């Protein structure tokens, strides 16, 4: 009951683990924070386990965060997606819009905006868990 799995993907170790640490005290043990170091690790985790919220960097070698998304729009319980990037890139944002991202946060993320996005994402997750009837 109640406990959601949040996957944070970033190819920079300090950004990845820092964000993990931020979310881990924001969750206060109520949720499960996990991390991946790149797009292939994230895809591996996404295919083997329920992820409710996906928080991912966009620019990663070989497989971008947008690439990851296009593999999940092709699946059943696709997670709610927050993208993150150091780049205010309109092309990424436009593609992200077209793929249904919930938030595009810029680095470094203000923990105010980051907590806000995850809460909306956790909420959006419950909304489509109830459409099994
Ligand atoms: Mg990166």
């Amino acid at each position: 009951m109640h406990e959601k799995t949040i996957l944070v993907v970033d190819d920079e170790p300090r950004a990845r683990e820092g964000m993990k640490r931020l979310l881990e005290k924001w969750a206060s043990g109520k949720h499960r924070i996990i991390t991946a170091a790149n797009g292939q690790e994230a895809l591996d985790i996404l295919r083997q386990e329920r992820v409710h919220v996906l928080l991912t960097d966009i620019r990663m070698p070989e497989i971008t965060g947008l690439d990851v998304l296009e593999e999940m729009r092709e699946k059943d319980d696709s997670p709610a997606v927050i993208l993150i990037s150091a780049y205010p890139d309109f092309d990424y944002a436009q593609k992200a819009i077209s793929l249904g991202v919930l938030n595009y946060l810029l680095k470094p993320v203000k923990k105010s905006e980051l907590f806000e996005a995850v809460e909306k994402a956790i909420h959006v997750s419950e909304q489509k868990e109830r459409e099994r009837v």
